[PDB]
């Protein structure tokens, strides 16, 4: 059923990266992302907690961001990222995203970048 | 007292504008949810001169933020996501040290390519 990200206006769905951190979105009519980011990667802050999470969708790109502050736990830490849809040959779909990270630790201000793969859970 | 930290800014829209001339400015909600619009002036590049919608967030001295290149004048099948630090300036200023990626898809599919950019705020 799934073209592109046209295909999740007016839905709600779940996704899950590699590290097993979830995802949680509602895809407005228009492309508008809103929703909520878990963290579970092992040795990271901000475990287990809602972070709100914000972004766009439109024909097969997506990005969407979270600062890891939500009143419970602050990490000082910022993440967005951007990505393409991707169909596997298995049937399923999945978001190959880059991820931007900007935290402030002992060292001040750093940046990094990385690869995170969110695969849509059919619950 | 100059930059202190995003949430401030709450109820003030603020203009910043990157080495490569593009320019946002951004109105930040009570939580530190992020909406606004972005000018793209990027040597090279399509979608440049009109504003495009910008989602994020942000808290203390960091701060995340999308624009998907689409805007119901020219779509370039493209979305930026950045993530940065607040840097304060001597003098009173302050500039976000942003890492960002860019998700495209062309006749190959997606495509990913990063890059650093910094935005200085202008009064």
């Amino acid at each position: 059923g799934f073209t592109d990200f046209d295909s999740l206006s007016g839905t709600s769905t779940t996704w899950v990266n590699e590290l097993g951190s979830v995802m949680t979105i509602d895809v407005d009519r228009k492309g508008g992302v809103t929703g909520y980011f878990v963290n579970n990667a092992p040795g990271t802050g901000c475990r287990g907690l809602p972070y709100d999470l914000s972004g766009h969708a439109h024909g097969s790109t997506i990005a969407f961001s979270v600062v890891w502050s939500n009143g419970i736990a602050d990490c000082r830490s910022a993440t967005s990222w951007a990505g393409y849809a991707r169909k596997t040959f298995g049937g399923g779909v999945q978001i190959v995203t880059q991820w931007s990270l900007a935290f402030v630790g002992k060292a001040g201000g750093k940046i990094e970048t990385g690869q995170n793969v969110f695969t849509y859970q059919a619950y």
